[PDB]
């Protein structure tokens, strides 16, 4: 529904800040109503060979802190529309992730308990997704 291109272009260009993250999520603050949207495009995009683990890092606490100020505004399409594509996009940068991230991102994963997000209806597929890349056979 939104301008696609500033979403892409600014996520191909998202750096590891403070003010970075909140630069693109303010911005994504205001995209409540391209809740599946963004969702398919940032899935989609984390999805992808081109993206590299930064990228993916620096996306996850995007969405993170974006899906979590959602709660502010009243809004839970952003939860059901990220959350939907959380456990994919997550277990599957999980997976591809070296031990190193895997620690950084896992001890992101536990925040979503804390701000309680999504519900344990999501969380169980996060957890799957992980047990699968668990085993190399």
């Amino acid at each position: 529904a939104f301008s696609s291109e500033q979403f892409t272009t600014k996520l191909n260009t998202l750096e590891d800040s403070q003010e970075s993250i909140s630069s693109a999520s303010k911005w994504l603050l205001l995209q409540y109503r391209d809740a599946p949207k963004v969702a398919e495009m940032w899935k989609e995009y984390m999805l992808r060979p081109s993206v590299n683990t930064r990228r993916k890092l620096l996306g996850l606490y995007l969405m993170n802190h974006v899906v979590q100020q959602a709660k502010g505004q009243k809004i839970i399409q952003f939860q059901d529309s990220f959350g939907k594509v959380a456990a994919e996009v997550l277990g599957r940068i999980n997976q591809e992730f070296p031990r190193d991230l895997k620690k950084k991102l896992s001890r992101v994963v536990n925040i979503l308990k804390e701000r309680n997000i999504f519900s344990k209806q999501v969380v169980n597929d996060i957890e799957r997704s992980l047990a699968a890349a668990l085993e190399h056979h």
